[PDB]
């Protein structure tokens, strides 16, 4: 606990990438001691899973993908802020997709953490920034990825 | 093929401003490259055994004592590809290089190569022999030692690999 997680890659959103790299570029100009996040994403849910349950996760993901039009709407990124040692963005528009895939996962006997604040990691620092992107999700990007 | 003598540039806030702005442009274009964190100019490479450290420190110190002979302008320009790294050309360390090499040799340290020495400042290293977009950098740092600052600063260093 945890173990793997279900990921939503943001690298595809050329709109989001534009202002994301711009914010990272800004971190560099200030000369902060940071590690820049290379492949920006949003972790939809953590999992505690054994390899003999991978297929379940597939079907769980498969189910959401099929009914994807239900989860259309706007994704918004805003309010940069610290989260321990990470600079992070607030993500909003994945709440419905989150709680659905958690049900399905538990109904398949996948422990998936029900209880969740959706963020996007920007930079890891060793020890008032402004950002806003409103992304039309509209009309498959979901991965099982292992930690880490 | 062993050790090198280093001139760190991080204390030059003027140079640093422009060098971060250049690195920032790299990040903004989204390039697969690893930025350098402690910019520096390699002054010479040497083949040194760990019992020649004392004699290296002494050469470095011998130059530092005559640092006023090298006062002038470090000029940084021409961001260009040099192998896999993006790299700035550096000018103003030519005598300092010659001299510390001479010192190091009579101290019995083997330094430099027979090939022409060309001094650079590394901006970023790429993954696979990438491309020089029309990158543009120019800066002139004054290189002088202070007189009303007995707090002095940084300078030459001997580093591993």
């Amino acid at each position: 606990k945890p173990n793997h997680f279900i990921n939503f890659p943001l690298a595809q959103f050329s709109g989001f990438m534009g202002k994301y790299l711009k914010l990272q570029s800004q971190l560099v100009e200030m000369g902060l001691d940071c590690k820049l996040q290379k492949a920006p994403h949003v972790s939809i849910t953590l999992l505690d899973i054994k390899a003999d349950q991978y297929k379940q996760v597939e079907f769980a993901i498969q189910e959401i993908i099929d009914d994807l039009a239900a989860y259309e709407g706007d994704i918004v990124f805003d309010n940069p802020h610290m989260l321990g040692r990470c600079l992070v963005l607030d993500v909003r528009g994945f709440e419905e997709l989150h709680e659905d895939i958690v049900e399905i996962l538990r109904r398949r006997g996948c422990t998936a953490d029900q209880s969740w604040i959706p963020h996007c990691t920007v930079a890891q620092f060793d020890e008032g920034m402004q950002f806003y992107h409103k992304e039309p999700f509209y009309l498959a990007g979901l991965e099982l990825v292992k930690i880490g």
